[PDB]
């Protein structure tokens, strides 16, 4: 199953949209298209969050229910643009990129997948296209609305299409010792389930479902900043932190 | 309960018509929520001039690589549009919901040969209304296709089976020949033998649909540039053409 999935972080995007940045991401995609499939899921910044929060969305479909559907379609609106944002700067670099909506496919529950269609995906990868989904406003079956991040979108991905690998772009360098802006910090190059609980006690989240996406498919975390840095974790070299698939 | 409006294509558009938007969405609100709705919009002047440039209609052949581009740049388009549909509507209070017909419909020989109706479904539950829009399509047969509105509102009339189906189109409804030609009368009830007529004799398309849905659904042929059309037809009074269940 020649696939990776690459996970574009919010603050590698915006914060205003990043063009070069995202000219590199798909400089890089180009070097394997269309030999190997990729599906891309990008997460909110100066646009998914703020009417996210705004509207208290992660609050469900209590008190005022009018306005929070309102603002419901608003953040979906909001976080369609800079899809479109992404998916032209994908276009001008000759990749066939095709948005989908990730709230049209997921239904949630306890801010967790339990309802997927995915025969879309197949056929667009098959067709060797280039799917974009985001981390978007979605039904949930518990508390009528709620915010689908896109660390779940990926984790629901993994358990059901079975990819190569997960790739995390972030603005650090991958998983650190305490915390990256501290003076001392080490990179794990080698991150296992052990040293994965040990952090967990005391990101966050991103573990978590990293944790469970282990057990399917590889999972590299690796700072997007850096352009090389993709094309080393797609061709399986020494690159951030590397969770090998577990055994 | 369930009423499945369309929005022709050279209704809303043909170039953006903002105040007939605000028209239909006031007429709606007449009604909401003691009624279910599902919007679907056409092409109109910005998924038109991408599609019959790309010839998306041919489907996967020759330049296969600009098919693929001009695929994504028809769907930004029309994701544009239905933006432009969506705000307008959520000004006038109705909480309109974006739903990517590309992202849970199949095509083959230009029907849908597969959807998914979930999320759907729980947006008509949770007092949504979801808008689709006439989009590009994964066809089975030919790799790439133009999935009109028309096929959208005839699987789902044939899935959900709504109470009726409302056609708003830029005549007062059917007419016994081209309203272009003089003397021209409008019918006012349409019957199957009639609409036999009108085929062996675009148009009939909608007439090919008409007959399919009309199995599930009464179905109104409207003037959409006009207010009062829409709310006379969703109270079942006589406005424009109408065609009864079949039995
Ligand atoms: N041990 C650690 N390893 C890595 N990052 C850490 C660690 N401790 C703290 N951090 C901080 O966690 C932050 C990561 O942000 P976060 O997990 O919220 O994701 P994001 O960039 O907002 O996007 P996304 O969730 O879409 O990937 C960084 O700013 C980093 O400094
Ligand atoms: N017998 C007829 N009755 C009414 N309109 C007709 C007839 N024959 C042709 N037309 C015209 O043909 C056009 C077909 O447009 P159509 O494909 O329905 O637009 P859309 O795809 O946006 O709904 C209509 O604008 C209509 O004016
Ligand atoms: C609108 C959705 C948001 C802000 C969450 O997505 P994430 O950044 O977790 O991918
Ligand atoms: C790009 C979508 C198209 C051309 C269909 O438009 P409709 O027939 O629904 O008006």
């Amino acid at each position: 199953s020649h696939m990776i999935i690459i996970k574009l972080g919010g603050s590698v995007i915006s914060d205003s949209f990043h063009r070069h940045i995202v000219e590199q991401i798909a400089e890089e995609i180009a070097q394997f298209y269309p030999d190997e499939s990729f599906i891309l899921v990008h997460g909110g910044g100066s646009f998914g969050h703020p009417n996210a929060r705004e509207y208290k969305i992660t609050e469900g479909l209590v008190g005022d229910v009018d306005r929070k559907r309102i603002g419901f379609s608003k953040t979906h609106q909001a976080m369609l643009k800079l899809n479109d944002l992404i998916i032209q700067t994908f276009l001008e670099k000759g990749l066939p990129a095709y948005s989908v909506s990730s709230s049209s496919i997921f239904l949630l529950e306890n801010k967790e997948v339990v309802y997927g269609e995915l025969e879309i995906l197949r056929k667009l990868l098959e067709l060797k296209f280039i799917p974009v989904l985001f981390g978007d406003t979605a039904i949930a079956l518990d508390k009528g609305i709620d915010i689908l991040s896109g660390d779940q979108i990926v984790s629901y991905l993994a358990k059901m299409l079975k990819p190569s690998k997960v790739i995390f772009l972030m603005d650090v360098d991958g998983i650190y010792d305490r915390n990256p802006k501290e003076r001392d910090a080490k990179l794990i190059e080698e991150l296992n389930v052990e040293e994965i609980r040990h952090l967990l006690e005391s990101i966050g989240n991103k573990l978590r479902e990293a944790l469970k996406i282990a057990k399917h498919s590889e999972v590299y975390f690796i700072n997007g900043k850096v352009k090389e840095n993709l094309g080393k974790a797609i061709r399986g070299e020494k690159v951030g932190t590397r969770l090998r698939k577990l055994e």
